[PDB]
């Protein structure tokens, strides 16, 4: 059970699922939280970062020590910086200039080179700058479901995940529906020629207030400390769980750890 590997990237994935025992009413289905912050980069985005780079390698678009440019932000940026370092690639991350000095310290610690774009232009601005760098320098610019089946075994009634996890949802769903034909999949979002409906059955909207409440509660009562998007998923999972009722099972994705959001109002206290 104690494992030995050749690279930290091999640690990405196979995240554990923890059954909730206190914040769930006696009437609800059982709720399980898959902790993606258990990834080496501490977020579900370690997965997409690894996948992006492995696709580039498989496609012969990358050779040892090559430079890769990528317009990115948030947890995906951290994931790419870590993966690039472990793989030996030189990462040039084009990111909206909205992060703190310490975040830049983190990214640079992995050897990533940062190119900061206008904060007000968001990703569009980053994307534009990256395409610019490519034309000037010629830089190269480029499992969750399986794990869930293994962990949930023969039964899973509902799957819940934030829209911030994007393709993770999209990809895990194909596996889940095949293992659990009757499963319902819900995409969770901030309150703020046949159609394919396979990605999700319904959208669940959660207010920042509801999100804060759920994350604070799970942290206090279960010792599970997630970020804001995590509180939203928890609230959604509890909601769905109440409708399903006893004997049923719900699993939700916890994308990141609260330790990365201590400067936000999430765990802000009076003093």
């Amino acid at each position: 059970m104690a494992r030995t590997v050749n690279s930290i990237t091999e640690l990405i994935g196979d995240t554990p699922a923890v059954k909730l025992n206190r914040i769930v009413d006696e009437d609800s289905a059982d709720v399980y939280l898959k902790l993606e912050f258990m990834n080496p980069g501490s977020s579900v985005k370690d997965r997409i970062a690894l996948a992006m780079i492995e696709a580039a390698e498989k496609a012969g678009k990358l050779k040892p020590g090559d430079t890769i440019v990528e317009p990115t932000s948030g947890n995906t940026g951290i994931g790419l910086a870590m993966v690039a370092a472990a793989k030996g690639y030189k990462a040039v991350l084009v990111m909206p200039d909205t992060m703190s000095l310490e975040r830049r310290n983190l990214l640079r610690a992995y050897g990533a080179e940062l190119v900061l774009t206008p904060g007000a232009q968001g990703m569009r601005g980053a994307i534009a700058k990256a395409e610019e760098l490519v034309r000037e320098h010629g830089y190269f610019m480029p499992t969750t479901g399986k794990e869930i089946v293994e962990q949930m075994g023969d039964q899973l009634d509902a799957f819940v995940a934030g829209v911030g996890t994007g393709g993770t949802i999209t990809g895990a769903g194909k596996v889940l529906r095949e293992a659990y034909p009757n499963i319902k999949i819900y995409a969770v979002e901030p309150a703020d020629d046949i159609l394919d409906t396979s990605i999700y059955d319904g959208v669940i909207t959660v207010t920042t207030e509801e999100a804060f409440a759920a994350a604070r509660r799970a942290a206090r009562e279960e010792g599970i400390l997630g970020g804001i998007s995590s509180g939203a998923a928890i609230h959604a999972a509890l909601k769905v769980a109440k409708e399903l009722g006893k004997g049923k099972k719900v699993l939700a994705i916890i994308p990141s750890n609260g330790e990365r959001y201590l400067s936000t109002p999430l765990y802000q206290f009076e003093d």
